[PDB]
């Protein structure tokens, strides 16, 4: 009956999407057309997915990636938009902050199709992150914004976004955790493979541009990691990014100082997360995914979106300046608990972010 | 020195470009880069302000117009950002509100190249045009934000962008009416080859999507222009876009049963606004030049970013409903007047905005 066209191209909108994509399908009054836009295109960034989560092949694969910013967004825009004329949906859901994001809200607001964006208003004030020009645009071409946080709510709020278009619904990350934990928990053995005990560890993941592409950011997190390793095991699934650009600067050697290994599916990834003595990061998603299992997080940045972290002291922001500071700083965190709190909401945003889409009616 | 890279695409474009390159052009210590986008390509709608008003050769054309949104938004991002990988300047200029306008400031963004907006802060509240769209985007995306009017101030500080980001310099299309009202003298014999008497006709001109694209709207602008025509001359210099959708919604004989024109060049055009009795039009650059030159204005829409333009009673709306309410609000409206008042500033918005890029 309503059309629902969802735009996804890189690891954490699948995971995302796997989460309202089952609510969606569920529905009675709702057909799901999902896109996506080949942004993520190894199989241990996109097809492992797919399968572990299980969500259906998407309806088209646009097979676009590994360009520049210009090249990746202007030509994922020209094709959605050719979808989009094809499909003709009643709503675009678009997802977190990336480029196949702004792409898929461009192509729809021109079309005057309805664009709900999932994790609206988040903001780092930092805008040389592409993520944060990509989630202010994408958030101003919305209709709906499915806000997280209620600092997401203020930021859109404040930006002369009226009050009737936001909805705080919490988010469907947790409501992914929530669902998937059990068969996390039943099916991966990479504690197992990689000889390691709860809490005899520390997992880190690193692919933040403003990370990667500075030689001295990454030397200094190669490096802080390195040291950490030799008091503390370092798990460090290795975003092909990161992989290329430590390559690239001839920083290869740092990452057999640690247990590096390829990119990780989200079963092995819940149970290296929940079963770490801290997390240290500059992802999103992993940042809320460690308060999921109340182990303390660093997060290798200037800034976070998810400000809530830090006031209630399960996270603590170390930019990367010198490896000393920051392997001291990993080191004395690791002892650290924030506060007792829930957020992020009951671990149904999907059902709300559905009811929303369903019952909006015609303008 | 610092490297100011201006991307234009649109006839407003070219013609707010020529205000601000002049001065660029003359000023110490910037060297100044033109990307045409390739938007408007036709002589009439883009060849011709280079010529007439002086505009250097751009320094690249990309080439890229006539498609969907995504089309050319798409190609225009990826172009765009080409050049600027290869001239890396200092500061990107927009301007106005098209999709040129959108992919450069996308563009540069991203490469971290600061953005400038020339003419920020307009609003229509018509969320659906992608005019809204685009200025929206584009005010937010921005680094620098030149105001043409307070309207246009208060629209960014609503949206919670910061006051140190934003200037208020008036428009620099006024800057641009101000140097070439003389050269249009001289130059344009529109009115001996059309053989109309200053204050002998009325000029219109149509191509907001809202109007061009809904068969219903089309018809009754054309119809009411074509009533209006019986009472006093209508002159018309069709824009490609209306010229294609009349003719697709068979409504070219109403065309022909006024002075329908292809599009005229800015000198020319000048002539024609400065000589009208009344001008008829869902321009926006066109309802400024109306009261420029104190020629009452009807605009052929629901709402205007002008808006001091109705408050001065110098423009006034009308929503193009029914064909003879239309011609009737026009007729009318052509022995009225506005109020004394200055608008838009001193001709010297192109300088103001040379001098905050400098600093
Ligand atoms: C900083 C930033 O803007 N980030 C935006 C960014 O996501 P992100 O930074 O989280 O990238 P990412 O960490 O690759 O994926 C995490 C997932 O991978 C899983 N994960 C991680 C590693 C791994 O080896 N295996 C695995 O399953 C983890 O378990 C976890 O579930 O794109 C997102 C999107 O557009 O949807 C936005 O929502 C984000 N915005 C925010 C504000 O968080
Ligand atoms: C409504 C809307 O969004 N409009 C945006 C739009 O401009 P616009 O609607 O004025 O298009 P347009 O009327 O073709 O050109 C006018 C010029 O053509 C000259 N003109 C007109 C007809 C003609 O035959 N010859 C000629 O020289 C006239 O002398 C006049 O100088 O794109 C502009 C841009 O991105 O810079 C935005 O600043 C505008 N935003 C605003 C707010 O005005
Ligand atoms: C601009 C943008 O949208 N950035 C997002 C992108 O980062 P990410 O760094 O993956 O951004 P891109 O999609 O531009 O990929 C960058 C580079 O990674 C390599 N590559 C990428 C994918 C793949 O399957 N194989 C591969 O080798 C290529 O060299 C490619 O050029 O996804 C991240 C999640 O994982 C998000 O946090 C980022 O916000
Ligand atoms: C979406 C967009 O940016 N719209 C702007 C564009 O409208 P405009 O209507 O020109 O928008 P486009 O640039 O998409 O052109 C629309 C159509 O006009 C025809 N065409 C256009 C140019 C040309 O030289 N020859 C030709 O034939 C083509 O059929 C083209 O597909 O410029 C106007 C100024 O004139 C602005 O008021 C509009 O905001
Ligand atoms: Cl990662
Ligand atoms: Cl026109
Ligand atoms: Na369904």
């Amino acid at each position: 009956w309503v059309k629902i066209l969802s735009v996804v191209g890189a690891r954490p909108q699948f995971i995302k999407a796997a989460a309202v994509s089952r609510v969606l399908r569920a529905s009675p009054g709702v057909r799901e057309v999902l896109v996506h836009t080949g942004q993520h295109y190894d199989d241990n960034m996109s097809q492992v997915f797919f399968e572990e989560l299980e969500i259906p092949d998407p309806d088209y694969h646009l097979g676009i990636g590994g360009g520049t910013h210009g090249q990746n967004t202007g030509r994922m825009l020209e094709a959605i938009e050719g979808v989009l004329l094809k499909e003709k949906p009643d709503w675009v859901l678009v997802y977190g902050n990336t480029d196949s994001t702004l792409a898929g809200a461009l192509a729809a607001v021109k079309l005057h199709i309805p664009v709900a964006h999932v994790e609206a208003g988040l903001r780092s004030f930092n805008r040389r992150m592409p993520e944060e020009i990509n989630r202010i645009l994408t958030d101003h071409a919305s209709d709906l914004l499915f806000a997280p946080t209620e600092t997401a709510v203020q930021n859109l709020l404040r930006e002369g976004i009226p009050e009737n278009r936001i909805h705080l619904v919490g988010d469907v990350m947790y409501d992914a955790a929530l669902h998937y934990g059990a068969k996390a928990e039943r099916k991966s053995r990479i504690l197992e493979r990689l000889g390691l005990q709860a809490k005899g560890y520390v997992l880190a993941t690193i692919h933040r541009a403003e990370n990667t592409d500075d030689q001295e950011r990454l030397r200094v997190i190669l490096e802080a990691l390195a040291e950490v390793h030799q008091e503390v095991p370092v798990v460090f699934p290795v975003h092909p990014r990161t992989r290329k650009r430590a390559e690239a600067f001839g920083l290869g050697s740092y990452l057999e100082k640690v247990v590096a290994l390829e990119p990780v599916g989200y079963l092995d990834m819940v149970m290296l997360e929940k079963n770490a003595r801290l997390i240290v990061t500059d992802s999103g998603g992993v940042q809320k995914e460690a308060y999921f299992y109340r182990v303390p997080c660093v997060t290798v940045r200037e800034e976070t979106e998810w400000v809530e972290l830090l006031k209630a002291e399960w996270n603590y922001l170390a930019a990367p300046q010198n490896a000393k500071d920051l392997a001291l700083t990993i080191l004395h965190r690791m002892r650290t608990k924030g506060v007792e709190i829930d957020l992020y909401g009951d671990g149904r945003a999907s059902q709300k972010i559905s009811d929303f889409l369903r019952k909006v009616g015609i303008r």
